[PDB]
């Protein structure tokens, strides 16, 4: 039976008070100039979704222009007063995606019309036409056949640039550590090893390369489900031990209190959270999520996020497009969530399919466009640790500190808890990985 506050489900142990972490005297942390930004934040800014898929459009078609390849571009509206000899580019967003045995049928529509794009089966753009999402916006080169189809003989993704200038090195050497899907208030939550972790933190290891590093951490990025909510899901409440979201964020700010005042902590919520239940979450709710507000080391950030760390553009995000992914791209699968995140990364967009458990808030303009090429992407919510690079940017999956719940084995989802990336700022790259799962 759940409850509620102004509308907001509020409920239906220990908030770890005791807890106190202090820092190692033995580890002396190397004095390193904190040079960080939060270079985009959600707060920084009739058909109900007219203003963001023109929003979506205008943002992407600029990517695509960008490529040298992309010449000769035509609008959709003008493309029968064009003769069937010439080859023209269109741009548009993939409304609908159809597979017959002699290849792929699009409908691709911009701001002047809409039609049908036939690619056939073994065009060597193929393999991409085939993974592509549908609300994604993408370019075909080809001819138009008078009968109401376009002949696409090459198809362009807004992608990331192959070439890309070099940073220049930095006067120390900095580490980030990244972690998510924490769940404070699952019975599944493995407290001991998050416990273990916030040792690790203070300076409380038992190796000379390990005191190298902790000495050198200076930022800790939380890429959502920072809790575990309030009637998330039915059934909720009997993997519950705090079954209120107020004691939630209580107990979860007296853990993050023991993170030494030298880090930097980044917040960001998810799904579980008391935040905006449609992405973009500008932030937290601050009626719920307080606690975790006056923590003196930490910064909330929006889901998605995007923190330049000493000149390192870190987009931070949740995850809720890696299962856009798994479900519309047969192969794809979470055990290695790095690939569905290249397909993001590829398509410059976070979430572009519409209508499932992912709910897209009908915004005047699309804030989970990936305007920029980041160094880092970092995402959570499937609970499984991976990391992958494409051209030069690091993706990677923060996993989880939440064991198997009833519910994750009956939708058979096995998550890979307390494996927790350390990434080398100046790179951007995650250079080793923290196996807390010991203690799980
Ligand atoms: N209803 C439902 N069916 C199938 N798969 C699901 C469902 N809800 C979440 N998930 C998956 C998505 C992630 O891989 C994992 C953790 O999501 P989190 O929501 O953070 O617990 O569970
Ligand atoms: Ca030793
Ligand atoms: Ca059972
Ligand atoms: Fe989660
Ligand atoms: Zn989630």
């Amino acid at each position: 039976v759940v409850l509620d506050k102004y509308g907001y489900p509020i409920l239906y142990y220990s908030k770890y008070e005791d807890v106190v972490i202090e820092w190692n005297p033995s580890v002396t942390p190397v004095q390193i100039e904190k040079n960080y930004e939060v270079k985009f934040d959600v707060r920084q800014v009739v058909e109900a979704y007219a203003s963001l898929f023109k929003s979506r459009l205008s943002k992407l078609k600029r990517i695509l222009r960008e490529n040298p390849e992309i010449s000769n571009v035509v609008d959709i509206g003008k493309l029968n007063y064009v003769s069937g000899d010439e080859e023209v580019t269109i741009i548009g967003l993939v409304n609908s995606k159809r597979e017959t045995n002699r290849g792929l049928i699009f409908e691709v529509e911009d701001k002047t019309g809409i039609v049908k794009v036939f690619l056939p089966k073994d065009s060597e753009d193929y393999r991409e036409a085939f993974k592509v999402l549908p609300d994604a916006v993408v370019a075909f080169k080809g001819f138009y056949s008078k009968k109401g189809i376009f002949f696409a003989n090459k198809f362009y993704l807004p992608d990331v640039p192959l070439y890309r200038k070099q940073k220049p090195p930095l006067e120390e050497k900095v580490y980030a550590i990244l972690i998510s899907d924490i769940h404070v208030g699952s019975r599944e939550f493995c407290e001991k090893a998050f416990l273990k972790f916030l040792e690790w933190l203070n300076g409380h290891v038992e190796s000379k390369e390990e005191e190298e590093i902790v000495s050198r951490v200076k930022y800790l990025i939380i890429a959502g489900d920072v809790v575990d909510g309030i009637g998330i899901y039915p059934g909720q409440y009997s993997d519950l031990v705090i079954p209120d979201i107020f004691d939630q964020y209580e107990a979860l700010a007296n853990l993050l209190a023991n993170v030494p005042e030298h880090i930097t902590m980044f917040i960001g919520p998810g799904n579980h959270d008391a935040a905006r239940p449609a992405i973009p979450q500008p932030e937290f709710y601050k009626e719920y999520a307080k606690p975790i507000y006056k923590l003196k080391n930490a910064i909330i950030i929006s889901n998605p996020a995007v923190i330049r760390l000493h000149g390192r553009d870190f987009l931070i995000a949740h995850g809720r497009g890696i299962e856009d992914v798994v479900s519309f791209v047969p192969g794809l699968t979470h055990h290695k969530p790095g690939l569905p995140m290249v397909e993001l990364l590829k398509m410059r967009h976070l979430a572009p399919t519409f209508g499932g458990k992912v709910p897209i808030a009908p915004d005047p303009e699309d804030l989970l466009v990936i305007e920029e090429v980041p160094d880092l992407v970092q995402m959570g919510h499937v609970h499984v640790y991976d990391a992958v690079v494409y051209r030069g940017v690091q993706l990677v999956n923060s996993a989880t500190w939440q064991a198997q719940t009833e519910f994750q084995k009956m939708v058979n989802i096995v998550p890979t808890p307390a494996k927790v990336p350390v990434v080398d700022v100046e790179s951007a790259r995650v250079v080793k990985v923290l196996d807390f799962s010991g203690w799980c």
